[PDB]
């Protein structure tokens, strides 16, 4: 499919990877999504009056390994790292994920957007917006509160991150002419 960008949804369990996913791609917040299901969807988008093919891998399960993640760990140009802003242990679990790139990669500067989902959920929230914001300044990274369950910023999360991978694109075009 032309030239893909392949997208990686890293986050604990629960935190909605999947909702998120499915809401993207086909506008439908998941009933009793299998937890366990890791798979890779494809999606064509405009952003900026200019189109991109997305291939974006939902990680999930419980196996250390696969040959899937082990593939789009290495070759991703993208990672979007989500929690829960009702989970502050999957907050802190982000910089455990970001920790996972650089171990992979032996580089920080991949494309990143740090996500908090279920921003519906008021009532529950165990982590502030500007704690998320603080630490996307500490990544260098844009920054969204989403909610799967309405859709809410669910675009702006993939459009921010092919954003990025097209400017850092751009910047290695530009020093390869000088
Ligand atoms: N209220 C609310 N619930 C959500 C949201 N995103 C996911 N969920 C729920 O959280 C549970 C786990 O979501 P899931 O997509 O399977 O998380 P995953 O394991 O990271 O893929 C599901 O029962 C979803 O209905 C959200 O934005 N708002
Ligand atoms: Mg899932």
């Amino acid at each position: 499919l032309s030239r893909e960008y392949k997208l990686v949804m890293l986050g604990a369990g629960g935190v909605g990877k999947s909702a998120m996913t499915m809401q993207f791609i086909s506008h439908r917040f998941p009933e009793d999504h299998d937890p366990t299901i890791e798979d890779a969807y494809k999606i064509r988008i405009r952003i900026d009056d200019e189109p991109a093919n997305l291939d974006i891998l939902d990680t999930a399960g419980q196996a250390e390994f696969t040959a899937m993640r082990d593939q789009y760990m290495r070759a991703g140009e993208g990672f979007i790292i989500c929690y829960s802003i009702t989970d502050r242990r999957s907050f802190h679990e982000v910089r455990e994920f970001k920790q996972l790139i650089y171990r992979v990669r032996r580089t920080d500067d991949t494309p990143v957007v740090l996500v908090g989902n279920k921003s519906d959920l008021k009532q529950l929230r165990q982590v502030t917006k500007e704690e998320g914001l603080a630490l996307a300044r500490e990544f260098s990274c844009p920054f969204f509160e989403t909610s799967a369950a309405y859709r809410y910023y669910i675009d702006d999360v993939f459009h921010a991150l092919v954003r990025e991978i097209r400017r850092k694109e751009k910047e290695a075009v530009l020093a390869m002419e000088k």
